[PDB]
This record gives structure tokens, C-alpha cells and sequence, in this order.
């Protein structure tokens, strides 16, 4: 079946290097992509190309990208590879890239997601020359129909001076419907519009992007695959953590502290994510909804279970076996699922009002339940603080997750102080490790940090916690948030210079 | 004339001194007060003096205390006097509960100020027992109007087992009419209402806080002032800084990236707020609009000129003068203003929508432009995050204003590493000290480290930092965000023990050579 279905747009069907031609040296890209899904893929590996031979003929190219969040090795890996991006936002997951920024050759901010279209709107990352968007079909009368992401292709549609689509054969034909674009004023200029979402299942808008055709400078016909979730399973860690979450929610509702089928869920992907998920798939909670950024396979098999009514993201994180399950029976899970603008599943206004839940990882918290999501050591950046300070600040409850040690033990995920802030103490209420589970509700940090380092901490590392945090009591500046500036940032400088925060 | 003009609750007036022993040890206590308005005053006194007889004689008595936001000497100066608070929320200005706090001796939480009644209503304060208002009178139907402020009071009334309505015959009549209380689901059980608000002049509620008069058990009629803070007159430090930021308005507006009206105005208290709002009367704008958690002197000011068109806030916080001056003229103040719920005014949504710019004050930030509203040295509190968090983060441009020194110049408000973190990056685009301004917009952190190194950063301190970032770009873990973890807080660990961040000639320091 055709993809191209409008007639006269077919005649701007050209190669990836002819396109790639029309992206120079010093412009700014708005792509397509989030969660390593729907994000271009031919277009940049001949630009990566084309800048490779570029800078060996002693010309500058690099380009400025732009993003819904992460993408995939077609994309940021063969840009990176070609050292071809001079700044990117607002998320990375790619090694190469990752490697790049961390050392200093692309520069790299990590804006709040639900925030980017807005940012971009009011030009901070200055004017649009290209959006390069991938897509699942052109429809008749010239509408966009996304791929397995929504993200912020159509502010960036809006944005640009020309664009470019890469119509993808790989993607189902069958994602047509599942997108909901809203053409309200989200993002834009202020006032903005009240966004009418009351509940997480609810349709505000059409399912396809749009853009005046005299601005596609170029079509190329595609046939390239997203990236997969790994399908690997929650290990002891990870089971332990989530049953410790799922005791807590089920004491919440005996407390009548929620609903019997809970709020709507935010939910990160990873180990633990897919066992807190995979807890609720079997779990005494019926009737849940999502609203999060991404589906991933935890919450597929929940709309599967029935077990979950419907879910809103903005993105896939699928498995491969997860992948070809939906790609089988998309007619059903198309009607449970709901992808959204990234500044619409990530708005706070909306996430608030809906009453979310917000479940997220984290690199470290320290004793008075600071959170790092981002950087190890404080200048190491890892992914970046995506979507998890939209969901955190404005939820009704935010709870963070993590193994109470990483690197086989050497590292204590609970520190005396954390060595970059993402969530402020006001923006964490529980926390949940394989040890235990901290309630902070109500708590002073003093309290905080007794509740954190007797529930969460690992008992290799409980006994210095708390050896810190008493003489800390006794010979801090002020007694409100107790420091020993000395001794704060140590444990990861003995990291740096051994390997491990446990003394010799 | 009568305040109370609900005949049946006349019978529930009585003393202040018995008012107070409604209020038992243990207690959590809900009341009024925001920026030094509109606290109770004559029931706390009495509180205090009675707490403190019981603790000469070996018997406990503590309240937990939660507000709007500050108060003032009457209740929490007077009940910090007596060591009557055993737990304290969001957010205090005294001095000596402040001490209290930083000793240990009241345990304290300072919560985003939008956020309060939601957490209040989940149940994170415990069951409320007391709710303790001030108001300028009650209606025929047995309404209770607001002072000076507005604040938490409609949930604190709404939660509470009992209520103690303070009636303060200072307070000038005219308020009535001058606060917009909403019946919509803000700070309620999900799914919550929208909150409809789409402009910063509109009205969506009532004049009145509701209350099932069954649970008024006392009403005291009171004569007593708030806390008017004496005026600050703009240093030439605050006017530097004002005249790099109204430079910086104008030109956005040369640019079109806000109009000549600029866009709804957030701004502080203060010495600084104070030469902005004057600069703001000066310039090249027109129909300004606030949309803030208090009016200010300097807002009374451009509501009179008509420079500003109304002011949205949950309170006042004005000077004596200021004070006389909107007494006096009450009714026509009255058609330029509007007092809404802390819920609302601080509401996230409602500041985005709207496209709020705003500017707030900071203790420190770093060279990454990371910024401490709160934590000295990150162990002593100051006042609290307040709404800083609710303004900063939902802004269409969030921005930080702060004398470059602190404490005579033995301190740098631009440090390595920010002692204690209230507002991250992401949540910070532009700073302004009286060296300059830095427009961090689009910027990774390693460029906004060269901005605010170049732009805002004192002289005396700018060799430091640079040598700090240097040698952190050659020798930190990760090169996204340089750090020297040995050295990060030395400078507030130098100020601890030497009372100065300046390095002695006696000893090598990398930026001397
Ligand atoms: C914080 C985050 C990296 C954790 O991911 P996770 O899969 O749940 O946790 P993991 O235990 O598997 O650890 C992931 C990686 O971080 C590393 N890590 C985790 N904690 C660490 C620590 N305290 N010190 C050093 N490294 C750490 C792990 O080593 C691992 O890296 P590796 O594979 O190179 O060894 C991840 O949640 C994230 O990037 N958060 C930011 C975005 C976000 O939260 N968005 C909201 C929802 S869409
Ligand atoms: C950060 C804050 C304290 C600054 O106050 P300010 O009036 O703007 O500026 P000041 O220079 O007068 O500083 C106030 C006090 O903090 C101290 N201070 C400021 N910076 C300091 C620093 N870098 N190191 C140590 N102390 C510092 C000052 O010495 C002063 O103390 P003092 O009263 O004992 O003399 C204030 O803005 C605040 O409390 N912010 C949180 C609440 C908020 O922003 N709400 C938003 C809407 S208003
Ligand atoms: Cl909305
Ligand atoms: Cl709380
Ligand atoms: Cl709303
Ligand atoms: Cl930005």
C-alpha cells in the first residue's frame, strides 16, 4: 500500500544525500525521536558521511540537534562518530554521544522534556532551519503521520524553514490513529490555551501532524529499524524493590489514601520499572491507567491482562518480543493506547490535575533525600534528567527507585551528599531500595535522613551514614541540614581514587 | 460599625486567653499569615504565655504550626520566645523561631508554597485540630472575610475539628470584596477541576472563606497591627542591578520576544524588588500586569500612575507609608487589585499559562548556575524556598538577582559548587548582579560557567573561580560539568573557619601565580 497518498507530494521524493545537502554547516535540526523510537535514520547517516569529509578537507560542519529525547546509532552514534554536532538537547542515550559530551566536544543541556517545545518557540536554541521528521504515511490531504513516537515533530514542523520527511516502510501502517495532535496553543506564545485533558484517556486532538507542503523541500523513502528495550527480567534487586512499592500502595488504600485502582502511573523504563510493573500485572489493583511518557513492556502486558484500562505516553520502549507482540495485534492494543506531544503527556498543569503517580530511577540520593538523576561524581552525565522533573514536582506522589549499592557494591546509592541535585528534598516523597522503603511525608531532613538511612541504606554502608549524620549533629554550621563540608563530597572522591567508597 | 454581622456567632466571642486553651500540646494548628499580613495576633500571645507557665512547671506544651507563609512577632517571634513549636511549615521570616530551627529545637519543612494545602489535604501535616484566622469581619451569612492576606486559610478552615476566628477592627473594612476565594477543586481529591483562570485581572470565586459556623468554637475581637517591614531604599548595588535588567526588558522587546507590556510580572520583597519596581515605573512600558504572591509598595505605585493595570497576589507586604496611603484610598486600591488562595496565585498551571516572568533573590549559585535560596554554608536555614520553586520552574523566563557579595565582601555569591540546592539549572535562565547580567539561554553548562564567570561574578572573586573551572576541565571525572570534589565547598568551609572565602598570601593558592 502506498505510503505517499497525497499525489502531488510524491514528485519531492529524493535520495538521503541529495537531502542531507540541504542541512549546512551552523544549523539548527529539530528531529523526530524519543526513547530510541520514530527518530530519522538515513538522512543522518549521509550527513555523517558528508561532514566526515568535510572536516578531512579542513571544513567546518557541525549542526545544532534537537530532539522529542533519545534516538539511536543511525542518529546521534553517526553524528557523534563523525564529531558533527556542536550542541544537543534535551536526551542522549547513545554511547558515542554520550562520550562526546562527557568530553566536552558537544555541548549538551538537558532541558526539562515537557518544557522543550516551548523553549524551542521562544528561541532559545535559536531559528529552525530543518525539521527532519520520520514518518508512517502521507495522508491525502497532506497530513504527517508519525511513527512510534510523537514527541515534538510538530513544534518543530512549525518551526523550521524547510523540512524534510523520511517516509519509513519498516513502521506499521498500522500506528495511523493511535496519535492524538492537539492544534491548540500548548507551547506557544502567551496566553496559552487550556489543554481540556480531565481524564488520561481522553482524545483532544487528530491523529496526524501537519505542515504546509510548500515547506517540504524533500521526501526520502525509507526502510531502516527504531531500536528495541532489552527483553532481559527483573533480577532479585529489582523484585525486592517492587514488592516493597506494592505493599506501600496497598496500605494506601486501606488508609483510603487512594483509590482502590490507584491514580494514573508514571513509570520509567529499566529493571526496575519492568518489575514494579510486571508486580502490578498480577497485583490487587484493577482498572489502572497510565499517563507517562513511554509504553514499555510492562505496561503492554497489563493492556494485554486487561489488568490496565488504557495508557497515554508521548513513546514506545519496546523489546523486540515485545515489538513484534503489538505489531501483531495492533488493531487491539490501538485502541488502548494514546501517544501524545511530549509537552502535553509532560505538562505539568495536566499531570497535576490528573493526580499522577510518578515512579522513577535514580543515580543517588543523599541522607536528606536529594536526588541525582543525572551525573556520577557531579560531571559525568549518564542520560539526563528527561521527563522526571516534570513528573516529580508536579505529581501527587513521587516516589524514586533504586538499587541501594551500584558497580557490584563498590558504589552506595545513598550518600552523605549527592554530587549533583536534580530533585530538590521537596520533590521526593518515598524512596524504595531493596532494603526498605522511606516515608518522608511531613518530615523534617533530620527526620528525612533517619527514615533514608535506616530504610534504605545497604548495611555495608548504614554504619558510615550514620556516623557521618551524628557528627555532623554535633559539629555542623547550622543543626537544620547538618553537613560536614570536609567529609560531604569524600565518598566519591574515594571512588575516583580507588574504585570504591568503602574504606581500605 | 459591627464587624460580626451574623447575629448567632456574636455569641462565640470571648477572650483571647480563653480562645487560647482550645488549643491543647500536640495540636497541629492551621492559620492565616503570608509575608507579615493578616496572622493572628492576640490569640498566639496568649498561647505563648500559658505555654510558657506550664514549662516552669515540667509540663509539655508544643504545637505543630503551619501557615500560609511568614508571620510575625505575635506568633511565631512570640511562640519561638516560649519554645511552643515542635514542628513548623512552609516558611518563617522571625528571627527567633529561625533560631529555634537551626538549633533543633523546632523541626521545620519548608514546602513549595503552592503545594501546601494539597499536601495538608493528603494528610502530610497530620489531622489538623485548630484553624486559627484572622479576618476583617463576618457577613450576614456567616462568610468570613480576609485580611491582609489570603493564603492557606480557606483549607485550613476546611480541614480543622475546631476554629478560632480572630476579628481585627485595624484591619480597614474596605478589604471586603478585595479577595477572590474559589469553591473549585485546587488542592482537593483527584481527578481536581481546572482552574479557569486565563488572565491575570480575572475573578473566578467569592469574597468570603466558608466554614460550617458549628465548628467556630471562639471568636475574638483584636486591635493590632501586622508587620509592616520598614521600606528599603534601593543601594546603588539594587539599582545597578535593576538598570541591567530593565536594559535586558528592553531590549527583548527591541527583539519581539515580549511585547511592550511585557508579560505578567513575579517579583520579590526587598531592596532589590524595590529599584526594579521603581525602574519598571521609569521605562519604555506600558500596561503592566502583576501576577505575584504579594503587592509591594513599588506595585501601589504604578497601580496609582496606571503604568500597571492590576496586581494578582496572594498578600501585601507594604512599608507604614505604603500602608497609610492604600488606607486612605482603600476603595480605589480596591478595583486594581486581587487576593487570591496561595494555591491559585502559586499555581503551576495558571503561571505557565499565563507566561509569568520571574524574579527572585538567591543566597548563592554556582558556576553552573545552580542557586541556593535557602541553606547557609547548606546547614543553616534562612527563610525557606517559599514560592521561588512554583514561579522558577513554570516561568516563561525565570530570573536571579543577588549583590554578587555577601557580608562585606568576605563572601562570593557565585561559588565553585552552591552549598545547597534549590533551584537546578534547568529551572535558572538569566542572573543579574551589579557587574552584569548573564543570558544563559540555550547554553550547556560549561557555557553557562563562562557567562556567569564573565558577567556576574565580583572582581575579587573572578580569578578564583576561573582557576577553579580551569584545573576542573583538565582533571574532573567527566568533563559535562567540571567539579574538583576536593575543593567544591572549600570556600564555604574557608568561611566557616576564617570568617572569609578570600585565600591568605600565606599559603599557595593556584590563582596567585
Ligand atoms: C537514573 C537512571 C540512569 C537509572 O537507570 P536504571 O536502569 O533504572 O538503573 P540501573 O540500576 O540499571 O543503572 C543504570 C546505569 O546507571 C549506573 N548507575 C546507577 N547508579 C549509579 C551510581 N550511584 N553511581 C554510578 N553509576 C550508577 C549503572 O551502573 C548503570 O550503568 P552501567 O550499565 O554503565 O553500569 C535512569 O533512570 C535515568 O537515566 N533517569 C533519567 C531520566 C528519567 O528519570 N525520566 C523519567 C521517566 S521517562
Ligand atoms: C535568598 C534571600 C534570603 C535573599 O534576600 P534578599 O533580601 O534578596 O537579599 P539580602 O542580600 O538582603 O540577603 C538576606 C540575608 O541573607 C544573607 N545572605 C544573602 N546571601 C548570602 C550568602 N551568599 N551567604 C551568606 N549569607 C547570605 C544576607 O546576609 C542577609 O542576611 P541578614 O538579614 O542576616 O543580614 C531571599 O530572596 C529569600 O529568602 N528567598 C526565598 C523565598 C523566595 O524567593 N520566594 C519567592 C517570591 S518573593
Ligand atoms: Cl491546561
Ligand atoms: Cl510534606
Ligand atoms: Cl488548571
Ligand atoms: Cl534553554
Amino acid at each position: 500500500t502506498e505510503r505517499i497518498r497525497n499525489v502531488a507530494l510524491r514528485s519531492k521524493v529524493c535520495p538521503a544525500e541529495t537531502a542531507s545537502e540541504l542541512i549546512k554547516h551552523g544549523d539548527v535540526v529539530g528531529t523526530s525521536g524519543f526513547t530510541g523510537a520514530g527518530y530519522p535514520k538515513e538522512v543522518p547517516k549521509a550527513l555523517a558521511q558528508r561532514m566526515e569529509a568535510a572536516h578531512d578537507r579542513g571544513e567546518k560542519y557541525q549542526i545544532s540537534l534537537i530532539t522529542g529525547a533519545s534516538t539511536g546509532p543511525q542518529l546521534d552514534g553517526e553524528l557523534a562518530k563523525a564529531n558533527g554536532v556542536y550542541f544537543r538537547s534535551p536526551f542522549n542515550t547513545d554511547a558515542t554521544m554520550r562520550n562526546r559530551i562527557n568530553a566536552g566536544e558537544t555541548e549538551y543541556f538537558d532541558n526539562h522534556l515537557g518544557q522543550v517545545a516551548g523553549r524551542a518557540v521562544q528561541g532559545n536554541y535559536g531559528k529552525f532551519n530543518i525539521a527532519l521528521v520520520e514518518a508512517t504515511a502521507i495522508t491525502e490531504d497532506g497530513g504527517i503521520v508519525p511513527t512510534s513516537s510523537v514527541g515534538n515533530s510538530q513544534t518543530f514542523l512549525n518551526l523550521a524553514e524547510k523540512v524534510i520527511i523520511e517516509v519509513n516502510e519498516w513502521q506499521n501502517p498500522m500506528l495511523e490513529g493511535i496519535h492524538d495532535i492537539w492544534d491548540g496553543n500548548v507551547s506557544g506564545v502567551p496566553t496559552r490555551d487550556i489543554v481540556p485533558i480531565v481524564r488520561a484517556d481522553q482524545r483532544v486532538g487528530g491523529p496526524v501532524l501537519r505542515v504546509n507542503p510548500d515547506k517540504i523541500a524533500a521526501i526520502v523513502r525509507t526502510n531502516d529499524r527504531d531500536r528495541n528495550a532489552p527483553f532481559a527480567a527483573p533480577d532479585e534487586t529489582a523484585k525486592a524493590i517492587a514488592g516493597y512499592l506494592l505493599d506501600f500502595f496497598g496500605h494506601e488504600v486501606k488508609q483510603n489514601r487512594l483509590p482502590p485502582s490507584l491514580l494514573p502511573l508514571q513509570s520509567g523504563v529499566g529493571n526496575v520499572a519492568n518489575a514494579v510493573l510486571e508486580g502490578l500485572k498480577e497485583g490487587p489493583f484493577e482498572n489502572l491507567v497510565g499517563y507517562s511518557e513511554v509504553i514499555q513492556d510492562g505496561m503492554l502486558a497489563m493492556l494485554d491482562s486487561g489488568r490496565m484500562r488504557i495508557a497515554s505516553a508521548s513513546s514506545f520502549s519496546l523489546s523486540p518480543e515485545a515489538a513484534e507482540e503489538i505489531n501483531n495485534r495492533m488493531d487491539f492494543f490501538r485502541s488502548k493506547i494514546i501517544l501524545r506531544q511530549q509537552d502535553v503527556s509532560n505538562s505539568p498543569g495536566i499531570i497535576r490535575r490528573l493526580g499522577c503517580i510518578a515512579m522513577n530511577g535514580m543515580i543517588e540520593a543523599d541522607i536528606y533525600g536529594n536526588v541525582n538523576s543525572t551525573r556520577v561524581m557531579g560531571s559525568k552525565m549518564m542520560n539526563g534528567i528527561g521527563g522526571s522533573g516534570d513528573f516529580a514536582r508536579s505529581s501527587y506522589l513521587s516516589i524514586f527507585l533504586s538499587p541501594s549499592t551500584a558497580k557490584g557494591g563498590k558504589i552506595s546509592a545513598i550518600v552523605p551528599m549527592a554530587a549533583h541535585v536534580d530533585h530538590i528534598m521537596q520533590d521526593a516523597q518515598i524512596f524504595v531500595t531493596e532494603q526498605g522503603l522511606a516515608d518522608l511525608r511531613g518530615l523534617s531532613p533530620v527526620q528525612r535522613a533517619r527514615e533514608i538511612i535506616s530504610k534504605c541504606a545497604h548495611p555495608d554502608y548504614r554504619p558510615m551514614l550514620q556516623d557521618y549524620f551524628d557528627r555532623a549533629l554535633k559539629n555542623s554550621f547550622g543543626k537544620h541540614t547538618p553537613h560536614l563540608l570536609t567529609e560531604a563530597l569524600s565518598w566519591h572522591q574515594r571512588f575516583i581514587d580507588t574504585g570504591t567508597m568503602l574504606p581500605s
